[PDB]
């Protein structure tokens, strides 16, 4: 059927079928197209008060709730998908990760190096594909697989 990780779903608001990936939290209308030793990804991290280190270059003390963090993530995803903003621009401006200064680029990595939900989403993404909200102990990620 579908490249594993993917399931069919029904829009509650339109009744149209769409596809959801439970590893990447990506969702799309089209039927999904369908592993390498390494992948390259960028990300945009929004931390919250329960993050492993509730601090970043943007904010000495990160006080926002997980819910508020997810709302910010959802808004970034919306602007990226509409083309109002580029992933790289939002990462540089708003990612709570030091990789903001590199447009969110983390370089290439193997399995075993990253936090598990991040790794699984990264490796389940296709080249050029973007995740939905991915939750780790650092916060909530938008992940872009670049290679
Ligand atoms: N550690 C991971 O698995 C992803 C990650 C989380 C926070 C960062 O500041 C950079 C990378």
């Amino acid at each position: 059927k579908l490249p594993p990780g993917w399931e069919k779903a029904m829009s509650r608001s339109s009744g149209r079928v769409y596809y959801f990936n439970h590893i990447t939290n990506a969702s799309q209308w089209e039927r999904p197209s369908g592993e390498p030793a390494r992948v390259r990804c960028s990300h945009l991290l929004v931390k919250h008060s329960q993050s492993r280190r509730p601090s970043s270059w943007r904010q000495e003390k990160i006080t926002r709730t997980k819910e508020e963090a997810l709302e910010l993530i959802n808004g970034y995803i919306q602007k990226i998908k509409s083309g109002e903003e580029d992933f790289e621009s939002l990462a540089s401006q708003f990612s709570d990760c030091s990789s903001a200064k590199a447009r969110g680029d983390l370089g290439a990595f193997s399995r075993g190096q990253m936090q598990k939900p991040f790794e699984d989403a990264s490796f389940a993404l296709r080249t050029g594909e973007m995740s939905g909200p991915v939750f780790t102990d650092s916060g909530i990620h938008i992940i872009l697989r670049t290679e």
